[PDB]
């Protein structure tokens, strides 16, 4: 039936509706920081979120995206491995039902409490939709949740939680800093890759940040209330949405930094 995590609408079972699923550059895969290589040649990430404007949140029944007026070049990534101005669309979290699983990127096997993937579209391509064609169309800065203190910036994510519970809720979210949400260092890792959820375009320059952010143990058990249904239908907890790593095959990892 439409896709979903279940056992029976899951991430194995994703390929017979989308046959990319089994592509060349699927993501996320696994970062084996010893055989990734540190590239001289990547710049610096240059980040610009001063200008951002936060619209509303809403629970699409995998996740729940924060979205962004990207009508303008208000919040943009620039610099790092890209090659022209990529716009901040949205952006949300995978996470899990136990603090120990949650990432979808994964760093020599260990998975993180959750990730944040704030998604950014080629600017050149003059809509998102076109930008989906391109092998260079997207570019999706990941970061990593470990458990440990809160999280300031990521409280007025969580305190809104309660009014989208179920799928196809939104809520006005305007003036979020996302700023609020990275961490000190904005060292990474750079691969070709692809959207985690179908339909797995393979459009993606995945930025994973080095730094893990850390929220408390409270801030990601509200994630863990949200829920996979809509109102009125049976309650199925919105936990473990994450997509197992996918095999690398002929892709290298590249760090700027050593
Ligand atoms: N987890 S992740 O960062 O890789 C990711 C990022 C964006 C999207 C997305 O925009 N999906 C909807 C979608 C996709 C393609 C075309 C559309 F029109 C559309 F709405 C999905 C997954
Ligand atoms: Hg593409
Ligand atoms: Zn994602």
């Amino acid at each position: 039936h439409h896709w979903g995590y279940g056992k029976h609408n899951g991430p194995e079972h994703w390929h017979k509706d989308f046959p990319i699923a089994k592509g060349e550059r699927q993501s996320p895969v696994d970062i084996d920081t010893h055989t990734a290589k540190y590239d001289p040649s990547l710049k610096p990430l240059s980040v610009s979120y001063d200008q951002a404007t936060s619209l509303r949140i809403l629970n699409n029944g995998h996740a729940f995206n924060v979205e962004f007026d990207d009508s303008q070049d208000k919040a943009v990534l620039k610099g790092g491995p890209l090659d022209g101005t990529y716009r901040l669309i949205q952006f949300h979290f995978h996470w899990g039902s136990l603090d120990g699983q949650g990432s979808e990127h994964t760093v020599d096997k260990k998975k993180y409490a959750a990730e944040l993937h704030l998604v950014h579209w080629n600017t050149k391509y003059g809509d998102f939709g076109k930008a989906v064609q391109q092998p260079d169309g997207l570019a999706v800065l990941g970061i990593f949740l470990k458990v440990g203190s809160a999280k300031p910036g990521l409280q007025k994510v969580v305190d809104v939680l309660d009014s989208i519970k179920t799928k196809g809720k939104s809520a006005d979210f305007t003036n979020f800093d996302p700023r609020g949400l990275l961490p000190e260092s904005l060292d990474y890792w750079t691969y070709p890759g692809s959207l985690t959820t179908p339909p797995l375009l393979e459009c993606v320059t995945w930025i994973v940040l080095k730094e893990p952010i850390s929220v408390s143990s409270e801030q990601v058990l509200k994630f863990r209330k949200l829920n996979f249904n809509g109102e009125g239908e049976p309650e199925e907890l919105m936990v473990d949405n994450w997509r197992p790593a996918q095999p690398l095959k002929n892709r290298q990892i590249k760090a700027s930094f050593k």
